């Protein structure tokens, strides 16, 4: 019987994962499921753990749901672990996007300088559940939506014996239904060829049924890209590139949406904020648990079908590291996804997806080792920072913004 | 032995034959020769009178001669050279300024420029190597005429000459540059060099080969402009071409109030170099060919010293493809210089040139083919272009501004 | 309406390949099947195929039997291509299987000496068809059984624009037989992690139901191979590794059976002298096509499952070429196969598959410029060739013995 | 600057001590210290004395110190080498007699010997270098103390050492051999290494730095004992080791003979090595460190010329990890040799250093650990070892053989 363990438990996403077992509990046997949250989001868990408990017993599914603060139990002995949690909370994210405001940089939630300190705050929180898993459940899977999971998973693969770990993210999903509208046909009828690293991901190549279409499919884009350079490119790009090819563009819509609605995040916690009042009794943002439960089925049934997740690249493309965190389409067993081989990254693309692994990287360190010296280095190789020093003061700035969550730096 | 350079008529063609009196001494030069185009006809013999007045004034055999039609130069030609310009320092004068409308980086081989003076002289190369086999397939090619670096990667992708070299003067600056710095001769001074053409770094530092990497970055950030922590934690050595990448923004500001004021380079140096020919009738810039003519010397007396240049990786940086260029130290020997392995570029740094990789073939396959859309994916990727749509219009406004000697476009 | 076509139609496995699309008929429906064999062996041809129309009628299944010799007409727009005949018949495995016995050196059928010239006579034949492919079918995939399938894939890849190319055997389909008899269950809650090359395929990881159980399986295995070396490699062994491993105990065998039974391919053509005569109206030697149909039936099928099969690399294994061949598990679309990622081979057998990838590329060269130089090297190198001495009597020997099969010598 | 020498009392310490007379002039060493185990005490001091004599007939203020108590000699040492030999020679005399009852070879460092030579030697490196940490942190390690290939290659893996190099005669033999041959003088000509140690390949030889490796392989092939069209077509040029491989069976027929006869080598050099201590009292084998004194003082005044030895791969060939030893040319440097880029090795070749790399791996990792089935996985990949079942025979008694230099195994 298995015991399943969540961390953000209070999350706006929990219900949305709840519901995913339950319709596919037939075969996800899952006994107890664990709600993990902390103090300063008690009265959040406390609400939908209801809620969840009311969505299983409407449904006739025997799962128990637990909700705690004590992590460490509901750790005791887990199946499969997962993270859905945002270290320092919206409010932390509302930072992230608009102290690169006053410079005239990006401030995204998982891009440029936002990026890396939700790094910072989160990857030592990371690797200090991992120090706990190694007690309570060394057989345990991890798997990961806490972002920003591309970086995120490659901490795990440097700073971890972990081999069990495996990250999600609703881009791939998404772009699947996606060209599947765009053809106007029932989406398992079309099957992208993924390979990059998490929102950084490409489109390689696009079937219908099996024939490649890829070519027509981009003809159809014309969120708009130039024609030629999107033909030209001869693959397909991710929602999150538009913040590398389209950058001046976003940029625009960071700073208009500052005056007006309000920051993404800041637009985010009202939506929030009042969809917990619907859960307090008798629809945007991410799939992110409609791709994780089909992952976590998969892996306990062998099902061997082809999912894209984020694991060690193992060469699957060149000329990023075995020993890196690639998001590539992957067979999916009982051992583990197991990567389809790429190859490598087509030329045109290839650079900009190593100058992500770099940053990456250098930011995972940072977020370790707590040097001062290697934050900087990571912000100015990013490649939505103009200069050294722009650099330089917005980390300057953003480590006083996040000092409670950052302590490896004092 | 008959040397032959094409672009006779460049401002720099005294520090070319002034290299060659200090090195007579092994270089058996009987016939020299010097060709340009009827367009630079008489800019050509305003100097060539000035080369045997110095041929004159040392005692040096060497028969000057001068001529448009190239290929009787490379009559039994045993040496091929180039520091030729593409459509003039008035085509140079464009590509700094079309660039400027858009707050785009107007230089002459980086971001957009880069592009098209690429897209301008990779074709002729080819054409000068076309009959180059024809009238001396034993003969070398060594090339300054910018830019370097995907200058001699096209010639690698796309012909089937294996006899090339090229050069430029940042190593050799960045050296005595160094040497200065600390207060010591050059000759006890010596630097590891990888990367790409403008594009190469200062991996490690050797006092007399003992590496003070540490000690001489802490004086460089401590007496350009590099912030000194950065500087310390990325543990290398930039070129002084990282600013346009590290330094975006202090950059363009630069080059928008030195184009109000004084002009840009280009304008600056057409009128600077219209001024020199005065000198040159009876009686700054660069090293780019005494520090290239060390190189001939050791590559006919096999003298296997250690100078930095750009030739075929061959696996010496893991992450370029070996069948591309590098700039990197070399053993220089009578068969061709021979790369030292590096192994890969530090993290840090790898993306970057990685991607500079990528746009210098992209920017090559344009050059040669003539596709739109492959020269807006050079254009796009490139990490100085901000929009597609900025560089839809920026190739727009420049291929027509070059619709010249662009012929294979139109 | 699918139309397939064999090269090698007279052979004594046809009915084995006609009754599995008989048993997957239902998913693969086959219109036309075409039978192709040469002159020297039309009379076998014409017994089979009616053995064949027999098999069809009696089972209700509408499948046409073509029988022919001209080949060309076969291939008229062909769907599928299989290849299962043996140039020079086996009369001339009898060669190499005997020739070597005079040197003390092992003489079977693909590896050693034989398969050296099994491959200069065949894979000229096979770039022979394909030549005709490329006019009569160019759409049409090449699945191949015609030995040595790994040399023989190898040939496609380097000396063909041939993209839509596999080959089979029944050594992966074999030991899963295999190791399910081992562990005493049904066979398909088992799965194999296969690498390697073909007829040097490994088992590396074994899993009965995903759980891994590699440890156990090797333990039961005790053809004896020592426990202490096979628990030490950790990896399970292809039948062919006893002429590695086991060498002199091989030879044994060889030279035994030579006295008595006869050669294997002696004693193979009785037992397929006296199997025609059943066919002639109203159990041994390979499964190749239960493998075959499998693949043909997935590819069209887009069934996604996977199989161990020969394509290229693209860097699945590290150490072996990504513009290589080897033998992996794939998943199977109507793309093709589709390499998932191994990383690379284990150590202590790195080696051994990096020994025969040499011999197999080498091969295949000679087999195509006909230069006797390449050949020499081809078996000196091999590593059941104890000297170049030995080496050039068996090759100066066989080259005579099969002068009319290898005209490119001449 | 105090060297110091472990294996005081070989019988090559005259060519050690000569070398240094002919590089006082660069080389300020003060104490020289010679070392070695009690069980050679007098060996030692029958030449210690002949080293006060040389630097007494030559004026050289050299302080010859002798010593067992090896740490001493480690007191504040600059550079450390290694000539010794575990066992004794009697130790080589059981590892060339064991393989002849099996058929396998008797050498010292090639299969079943090397192996073995190899588990004695590579525990007690590592033991000095435990205290080599302890007492000159600073100092490098120069090694010939044989397998020279798999003695660097342990070292790498199993200690973090970064100062070390290896030296064999083999590619000094072969400069002045191939010198010899054309007829000018070795500073005329030069070669390409590339391999590991007795397992280097001459690339290509130059003649002044013109390249005549065809000339010169058609001189070998036709003036050791290599075929004509073998030598020519694999277009490079063996290591005299390359017989055990490419003419294993004439050199076993050899090792026979002269074991009947004049006995296997070990004896041979036995009594000619105890008779050359006679000379040792008062007035042929290698280069092993006449050759390896050119080096150390290239490191010393840092004179960056271009000598073949053993370092770490850092992927200057391809197919070798980088993590791993090669032996190839390299620039040396007062921080260290720094090999040239080979590229990758040829085709032909690949596979076959691709084993010894295999071997020379699996045997550290036993001599380390104590494996026993580690062990016997070295003793069976090895491709001179005919079975398993041989390979477990000749361990079993090689290992009792040398029980007492095993302590790691008992």
């Amino acid at each position: 019987r298995l015991k399943m363990a969540t961390i953000g438990g209070g999350s706006s996403y929990t219900p949305e994962l709840v519901e995913g077992l339950i319709k596919r509990y037939h075969e996800l046997p899952v006994g107890e499921l664990w709600l993990v949250d902390i103090p300063e989001g008690k009265e959040k868990l406390e609400i939908v753990g209801a809620l969840a408990k009311r969505m299983v017993e409407k449904a006739g599914v025997p799962i128990e749901i637990h909700l705690t603060l004590d992590r460490r139990r509901a750790l005791e002995g887990a199946d499969f672990v997962t993270t859905q949690f945002r270290v320092g909370g919206l409010e932390a994210r509302a930072k992230d996007e608009r102290i690169p405001l006053k410079y005239g940089v990006i401030g995204q939630e998982t891009n440029g300088p936002g990026g890396l300190f939700k790094g910072l705050r989160t990857i030592p929180v990371i690797l200090d559940i991992i120090r706990d898993m190694e007690e309570l459940c060394p057989d345990a899977w991890l798997i990961n939506f806490t972002n920003p999971a591309g970086m995120v998973t490659e901490a795990v693969l440097r700073y971890t014996k972990q081999e069990k770990v495996v990250g999600l993210c609703n881009v791939p999903i998404g772009m699947r239904m996606g060209v599947a509208k765009l053809l106007g046909v029932d989406a398992d009828r079309v099957h992208i060829d993924f390979a990059g690293l998490n929102h950084m991901v490409f489109g390689l190549h696009v079937y219908l049924d099996g024939v490649e279409v890829t070519e027509k499919v981009i003809d159809l884009v014309a969120l708009g890209w130039e024609p030629d350079f999107l033909k030209g490119l001869k693959v397909l790009p991710c929602p999150y590139h538009r913040y590398y090819y389209q950058t001046d563009k976003m940029l625009a819509e960071e700073l208009e949406a500052a005056k007006t609605k309000g920051t993404r995040a800041e637009v985010v916690q009202q939506l929030e904020k009042e969809l917990f009042e619907l859960y307090k009794d008798p629809r945007g943002g991410a799939y992110y648990s409609d791709a994780a439960c089909s992952l976590i089925s998969s892996i306990y049934n062998d099902k061997r079908d082809i999912q894209p997740v984020n694991t060690r690249n193992n060469g699957a493309i060149a000329s990023i590291p075995p020993e890196s965190a690639v998001e590539v389409n992957c067979v999916i067993t009982k051992d583990g996804p197991k990567p389809i081989a790429v190859g490598d990254l087509p030329v045109a693309v290839r650079g900009l997806v190593q100058q992500i692994k770099s940053f990456e990287r250098v930011a995972a360190e940072a977020a370790v080792t707590g040097d001062y010296q290697t934050a900087l280095v990571a912000m100015t190789i990013n490649p939505l920072v103009p200069s050294d020093t722009i650099a330089k003061q917005m980390l300057d700035e953003m480590l006083e913004a996040h000092k409670e969550h950052l302590p490896q730096f004092f």
